[PDB]
């Protein structure tokens, strides 16, 4: 497609959320740059607004799938692409087992040669001794299978897969990304990808924080 052709080299990337849990309120601002050619994003990201109210790990799946890399027999499954530069909007909920959900609207584009991903996020029903709004996550890696499938009534995808992060907490993700423009755009079949992320800190930094590593490769197609 024409939109892959924007992600030949390294892109820069600023990402926004808005928060909102249990009526906590909190923004977090990142930047750092993506090269899909190996699948790599490296990001800093901050808590703009004091500290976070919930753990940097649940916050991860919310903070830019079209960076994945699609082996060359798989190029014309790559339904995030397709639809750059114009973007895509990504609708998720998440299912915190025994505990409460997320619920997040993301608008994904170019804005000139930066690829921003602006997010609001609306977490409910939350326990106070839960892990989440208790703040007992460990911090290291993971890798989980996103599968995806085509949505063709709304020329688009859907999106599930199941995270873990040890304290174990369980969520289900579920979600919906639609294109922003009217052009064509690349329905998938079947695949998944490969997502392995490792969080750490910046020594220097003095602002609650994560510095995040990531890894997406598509698989999932012989
Ligand atoms: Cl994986
Ligand atoms: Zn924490
Ligand atoms: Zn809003
Ligand atoms: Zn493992
Ligand atoms: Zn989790
Ligand atoms: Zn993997």
């Amino acid at each position: 497609s024409k939109g892959e052709e924007l992600f030949t080299g390294v892109v820069p990337i600023l990402v926004e959320l808005d928060g909102d849990v249990n009526g906590h309120k909190f923004s977090v601002s990142g930047e750092g740059e993506g090269d899909a050619t190996y699948g790599k994003l490296t990001l800093k990201f901050i808590c703009t607004t004091g500290k976070l109210p919930v753990p940097w790990p649940t916050l991860v799946t919310t903070l830019v799938q079209c960076f994945a890399r699609y082996p060359d027999h798989m190029k014309q499954h790559d339904f995030f692409k397709s639809a750059m530069p114009e973007g895509y909007v990504q609708e998720r909920t998440i299912f915190f087992k025994d505990d409460g959900n997320y619920k997040t609207r993301a608008e994904v584009k170019f804005e000139g040669d930066t690829l921003v991903n602006r997010i609001e996020l609306k977490g409910i029903d939350f326990k106070e001794d839960g892990n989440i709004l208790g703040h007992k996550l460990e911090y290291n890696y993971n890798h989980h299978k996103v599968y995806i499938t085509a949505d063709k009534q709304k020329n688009g995808i859907k999106v599930n897969f199941k995270t873990r992060h040890n304290i174990v907490q369980l969520a289900d993700h579920y979600q919906q990304n639609t294109p922003i423009g009217d052009g064509p755009v690349l329905l998938p079949d079947n695949h998944y990808l490969h997502t392995h992320s490792k969080l750490s800190k910046d020594p220097n930094e003095k602002r609650d924080h994560m510095v995040l590593l990531e890894f997406v490769t598509a698989a999932g197609i012989t």
